């Protein structure tokens, strides 16, 4: 179907030998790295922590990342949460309203202690996600009714539960509650064709902030923010050369539907390449989602042999190596070579010295000539280590000197390095074929500009264009020279010295393979810079420094994976091409995978960037806080498929405290719906009374109120109640300020209980601040238990400073058969602990101000409105009618 | 860990004094307990390692 895949002459038509694919080499590359460390850790006396190097199912991870793009952070209900409940007392004119959010927030996390900092870190991260989960609704199809021509709101969608205070009202009060209930009208409701129902509701403050931001996301993210994403995917399909359909996309929105788009397509690639020690995990993801499915091709069998009559045939020079076959092991090493050519600087090679094999010595000597015109040790990247460049020269040094024909003369030089002589009659200088990694003199890239820069890429971080041996991939459809003059410089000097070395029959074999050899590298250049072009490729500022750090031997955070090939695998890799046939199966869902995984990392980083400041804000509760503790607290409340991507190379066991902190400080994010909603949960959680956990817990000896009752009806209408909830903190005098360190030093010497006794006998206060405390709210009608009455802010086990502290509300219940001096005792009951919170949780409010709580505004889509989702339609191969200007 | 800096455990010191801790008084028990939070571990370097 391609003009570069049209064969007219029968020269590039051989036998199909093998086949690889996308998810076959990715599991193979992961199997080969972990087989190297399990080999050498079991051959020498090592000493480390026991970690198993298992290979995961790389295909099963990508089907879970793509499944993550089908969730819904929001949800759709008809009635909002209740957020306000009432309690009817023995009175019939005064009740007390209870905010249900502050009741529910208390029973979310575990009890905060001062001994375990890992449980505190997981306590905050479960209270924060509770706010996001509770304040994300859309309010589709609320119920209404008609009244006086108006359309008032229903009492169900109001966030007040007051059905128990109806029968305790009088006739003069049921009219006022009913008339105020029919004032919650719908704004401009009499006009038709509105597509929105707006009224006045009531909800708590941290639940209301998340509702406005979720609505404010649908306020702006619409067709134009969808038209930029599909407009970017055309610039990626234009580079990868996908085949489009005839069908286009028009920007016609139906009048009844509402689109919701939770992802943005231009992925910031600095989010992906900042995960610590992930330079091997990103390579495996790059093969498993971009490499095409291909098949190798042997050269034409008429290249090395010409038949004249019937028995007069021409003999090839390498006849025994052409009539060989790879074993089970020597075929994997061919796949090790072609995985080191497609990724230039990322995978380099070595020699695999083992004594189990037993080959001809002529196999090694011919593998130095092939390796000197197939690999690249140029001045920009390298395919082989600085050791194999030496071992590929002694292979060539023994080949040019082993002469089986009549000997040609040879003048050695003064030094003793290999490839240092002047072979032949015309005296070719053989010193240029020694390796030199600053200029690349022996191998490809000798006089060749092998990496160039062109028109700006879709992915903004990988702009380079790889050109092996100076062949642009346009030369297969619009060539440059004739059939003969297809030559580059390193190959041309190898042929004019093999003539000088007397081996003029082996020079003929490499000259006839030269139009085949360059066409192989035109196919590889079509796979590197056109198919393997994702976020997971290496950015330019890491790629340009891969070579001069290998020479200088410095520490680099993108150390190249070093595989190792055999000796004969240099020859079998010469006679293959890897002609690709089909592109990858998930090449079209590739940008959606890389935009989900790079977005959940932005949720992980922000959740660590706020928890890392928790030690410096309260240094008395986080005494034993090591910065790996909040690392576990975000990874436990994280999607399981994203954590499997970061740990493909088992990087979760070799990461230290100055690496997991530097990733937190690095500025890079990807905006999504979850990130724009999680950030407003954290911004509404910095008060710490929205988490219902405080530090200002006072302590003051006080008596329970024992009121004398004279009229039962008049005392019942008062609605008398006692609580240790302080309406205001005490004065700046008449209070002492204990800390954590002062109260623990005095408790060790036994002088602490004699110090609290003097302040309580002075009728003063004492503040136990410094540490945080989980606080609960309880309601009682009879006398509470003594553990609720005499609960102290401290305890023993030599002291426990962060004891859980409750707040109680004692409602007095009387009857007609009570003595006027009944409940007056002889010895009083002492209550000590008092808590100030600065939040109107429970207030005694009369009947006339019950409906004075509706002050938040809600909107609601009508029943004809529909909520669809378009984030699953961000596939690659789709064209739109009017493209982006 | 203690106040954000790594502290070596009392087992890695060359002193064994677990038989001394039961007999100590109150003013002497907190003296050794505060002294063990002064063995701050420095993050040195040898041949670009840690």
């Amino acid at each position: 179907q391609r003009p570069e895949r049209i064969k007219t002459t029968p020269y590039l038509e051989g036998d199909v030998l093998s086949s690889d694919s996308g998810p076959l080499l990715s599991v193979f590359a992961l199997q080969e790295i972990m087989q190297k460390v399990r080999q050498v850790q079991a051959d020498y006396m090592t000493a480390t922590r026991e970690v198993d190097f298992t290979v995961p199912d790389v295909q099963k991870i990508l089907d879970d990342i793509k499944a993550l793009a089908a969730e819904q952070v929001y949800k759709i209900v008809k009635v909002p949460s209740i957020s306000f409940r009432h309690i009817v007392m023995q009175s019939r004119d005064r009740v007390l309203r209870v905010d249900t959010y502050y009741e529910e927030m208390s029973q979310v996390g575990d009890v905060i202690t001062e001994d375990e900092p890992e449980k505190f870190y997981s306590t905050i991260i479960k209270k924060v996600r509770f706010i996001r989960g509770k304040g994300s609704f859309i309010l589709h199809d609320i119920p209404t009714r008609d009244h006086r021509g108006m359309e008032v709101a229903e009492p169900e969608v109001l966030g007040v539960e007051f059905k128990n205070v109806l029968p305790v009202l009088t006739a003069e009060h049921r009219a006022m509650i009913q008339n105020a209930l029919d004032g919650s009208i719908i704004e401009n409701g009499n006009v038709a064709t509105r597509d929105v129902d707006v009224f006045i509701g009531a909800c708590s403050e941290p639940v209301y902030r998340i509702y406005n931001r979720l609505q404010g996301y649908i306020e702006a993210v619409q067709l134009q923010e969808l038209r930029n994403s599909i407009g970017w995917l055309e610039r990626l399909g234009h580079r990868k050369r996908i085949t489009y359909s005839q069908e286009v996309l028009t920007d016609f929105r139906r009048q009844d539907t509402i689109w919701v788009l939770a992802l943005q397509l231009p992925v910031n690639p600095q989010v992906v390449w900042d995960v610590p020690r992930s330079s091997i995990a990103n390579l495996i993801m790059n093969i498993a989602t971009c490499l095409p499915t291909g098949e190798y091709i042997a050269p034409n069998p008429r290249i090395s042999s010409i038949t004249l009559t019937q028995r007069i045939t021409t003999t090839g020079p390498f006849a025994i190596l052409t009539g060989s076959t790879p074993t089970a092991q020597q075929l994997n090493d061919v796949r090790k070579i072609y995985l080191a050519l497609m990724f230039p600087g990322q995978i380099i090679l070595d020699l695999k010295i083992d004594p189990g094999e037993r080959m001809d010595p002529a196999v090694r000597m011919v593998a130095g000539v092939v390796g000197h015109l197939l690999f690249t040790a140029g001045g920009r990247f390298t395919n082989l280590t600085q050791n194999m460049a030496r071992q590929l020269d002694i292979a060539l040094n023994d080949y040019l000197l082993y002469m089986y024909n009549t000997r040609v003369q040879v003048n050695y030089g003064p030094t003793g390095e290999p490839l240092d002589f002047q072979i032949g009659r015309n005296q070719y200088d053989c010193n240029v074929f020694r390796a030199d990694f600053a200029t690349g003199t022996g191998y490809n890239g000798w006089a060749t500009i092998d990496v160039e820069y062109r028109e700006p890429a879709p992915y903004v971080h990988a702009q380079r264009y790889i050109r092996y041996c100076g062949i642009d991939s346009r030369e297969l459809i619009n060539p440059t020279t004739y059939g003969i003059g297809m030559t580059y410089h390193c190959y041309n000097e190898m042929l004019r010295m093999l003539v000088a070395a007397g081996k003029d029959s082996e020079a003929a074999y490499f000259r006839s393979m030269l139009p085949f050899h360059m066409v192989r590298f035109a196919r590889i250049n079509q796979i590197i810079n056109e198919d393997l072009h994702s976020v997971f490729s290496l950015p330019d500022d890491m790629f340009n420094a891969l070579l001069p750090d290998l020479i200088a031997g410095a520490h680099q955070n993108a150390d190249p994976v070093v595989l190792d090939v055999s000796w004969i695998s240099l020859w079998f890799a010469f006679n293959r091409s890897f002609e690709p046939t089909h592109r990858n199966e998930m090449l079209e869902v590739a940008p959606l995978i890389e935009s989900v995984y790079a977005s959940e990392l932005s949720v992980m980083k922000v959740d660590m960037r706020h928890l890392s400041l928790m030690q410096r804000r309260f240094p008395d509760v986080l005494i034993q806080a090591r910065p790996s503790h909040f690392w576990k607290a975000v990874l436990n409340d994280s999607p399981e498929a994203v954590k499997a991507v970061m740990n493909l190379s088992h990087s979760h066991n070799f990461i230290n405290i100055r690496d997991m902190m530097r990733w937190v400080m690095l500025p890079s994010l990807q905006p999504s719906l979850k990130l724009a909603l999680e950030e407003e949960a954290w911004a509404a959680a910095n008060d710490f009374e929205d988490l219902m956990l405080t530090d200002q817990v006072y302590m003051h000896r006080d008596m329970l109120p024992e009121p004398r009752l004279d009229d039962i009806e008049r005392f019942r209408q008062e609605g008398f109640y006692y609580t240790n909830m302080l309406e205001a903190p005490p004065e700046i005098d008449r209070v002492v300020q204990y800390t954590y360190e002062i109260a623990r030093l005095q408790a060790n010497m036994g002088q602490f209980r004699a110090a609290l006794r003097r302040i309580m006998d002075d009728d003063d206060w004492v503040r136990f601040g410094g540490v945080l405390r989980t606080v609960r709210v309880k309601f009682y009608d009879a006398r509470p238990p003594d553990d609720v009455l005499q609960g102290l802010p401290f305890s023993y086990d030599t002291i426990k400073y962060a004891t859980e502290t409750t707040i109680f509300y004692l409602i007095y219940n009387v009857e007609f058969s009570n003595t006027p001096d009944s409940l007056v005792l002889i010895n009083p009951t002492y209550t000590m602990t008092k808590v100030f919170i600065n939040k109107r949780i429970v207030e005694r409010v009369r009947v006339g101000q019950i409906l004075a709580v509706l002050n938040r505004r809600f909107v609601a889509y009508k029943g004809k409105m529909r909520i669809m989702d378009i984030t699953q339609s961000l596939k690659m191969g789709t064209k739109l009618a009017a493209p982006t200007v």
